[PDB]
């Protein structure tokens, strides 16, 4: 915290990928595995995109004890993202505002990094710990279904599950393509290349939306995903608004603000998504999640997978441990067998 956040960033990425920091001593129990977009996850708890955007400390982080990474956002040419300063603490709030504008190595570096450990993570994935790719637009395309297409083309092969990222505060109209038309349209093309992809390189589609989504747009939301068969969601990215009650200095920095603050927001527009997808379309759930009780609200409220990234950032490495042994502790208490039985348990009450 004595470097500003984007340098703490940058170092924070650079120790996790030369694998410094200690092997996690948690070892995850058979209570914490789950089964969800045709693979195996030792344990729900993964790292949300934004930390590693650029595939670079992937190994780092399983070693850290997530369950499963996501990578990204990637975009298809290299771009730099918006002018500094773009990352700002809210240590008040446990909160960040960032506006980074998805800065982006591209999709031909991302690639190259990925071959390099291919069958090593062919060999995690089998081992119960998938990789996400989250694949985002170059700020200065034409076609937004045509970004995406390469993105499934270029880093489908490598990945197990793609996220279709619509919902990103910091790219101006992105947020535009969660309406219905303008994201049928879209996921159709996604969905056509995936499928385009042999089967052994063949990932599961998600798309991850905002939390600042009015009822209307998460009623259509729901039906195109379930038109289509959009294989997951991911619930949510940052928001825009500016709760009551923001202590931090920063506050009305522009920017999608994460963490605490966003917390429930977020598990309500889990809530809202399951019920409206009758929890038939798994749900990873992210958004201010820093405890076991953070972890299992998201769970019941009916996420199948849960990431965070926020926290990490104050309470630094051992928080992924905390967060299990947290989950696997209530887990027990509430009576669940694991984390299955929790998936959605809200709403059998
Ligand atoms: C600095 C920063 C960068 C992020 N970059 C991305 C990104 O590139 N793509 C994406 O889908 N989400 C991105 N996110 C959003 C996170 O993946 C996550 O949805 C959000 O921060 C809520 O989780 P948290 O409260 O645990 O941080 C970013 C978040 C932060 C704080
Ligand atoms: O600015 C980014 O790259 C970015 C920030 C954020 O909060 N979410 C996202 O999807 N991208
Ligand atoms: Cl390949």
């Amino acid at each position: 915290g004595l470097l500003d956040p984007e340098s703490a960033h940058r170092l924070a990425v650079r120790f996790t990928s030369l694998g410094l920091l200690p092997r996690a001593r948690f070892q995850d129990s058979d209570m914490l595995e789950v089964r969800v977009l045709g693979h195996k996850f030792r344990n729900p708890v993964g790292i949300a995109a934004g930390f590693d955007k650029h595939g670079e400390a992937v190994d780092g982080l399983y070693k850290m004890g997530f369950g499963f990474v996501e990578i990204g956002s990637v975009t298809p040419k290299p771009q730099e993202g918006n002018p500094r300063p773009r990352v700002f603490r809210l240590p008040e709030d446990q909160a960040v505002i960032n506006r980074y504008g998805f800065n982006s190595h591209g999709l031909s570096v991302v690639e190259h990094r990925l071959r390099a450990r291919q069958q090593k993570q062919a060999k995690l994935t089998e081992d119960g710990l998938p990789l996400g790719v989250n694949l985002g637009k170059n700020k200065t395309s034409v076609d937004a279904a045509e970004d995406y297409a390469e993105g499934v083309r270029v880093l489908g092969p490598l990945a197990d599950y793609l996220v279709v990222n619509v919902s990103s505060p910091n790219t101006a109209g992105l947020r535009s393509l969660q309406g219905k038309a303008e994201l049928r349209r879209l996921l159709t093309k996604v969905l056509q290349e995936r499928d385009g992809l042999r089967r052994v390189h063949r990932p599961a589609v998600l798309v991850k939306i905002a939390p600042d989504l009015t009822s209307q747009d998460k009623e259509d939301i729901a039906s195109v995903v379930k038109e289509l068969g959009i294989d997951g969601l991911i619930v949510t990215n940052t928001t825009v608004s500016r709760p009551a009650g923001l202590q931090g200095a920063l506050r009305s920095e522009t920017g999608g603000l994460s963490g605490k603050p966003l917390r429930d927001l977020s598990t309500q527009t889990i809530r809202e998504m399951y019920a409206l997808t009758q929890g038939r379309v798994p749900i990873i759930g992210v958004g201010g999640v820093s405890s076991g009780q953070d972890a299992l609200e998201k769970i019941r409220a009916g996420a199948s997978l849960v990431q965070l990234y926020t926290a990490l950032t104050f309470w630094g490495p051992p928080v992924v441990g905390k967060v299990k042994r947290e989950l696997e502790a209530l887990l027990k208490e509430q009576g669940f067998g694991g984390v299955t039985d929790a998936i959605g348990a809200d709403h059998r009450r």
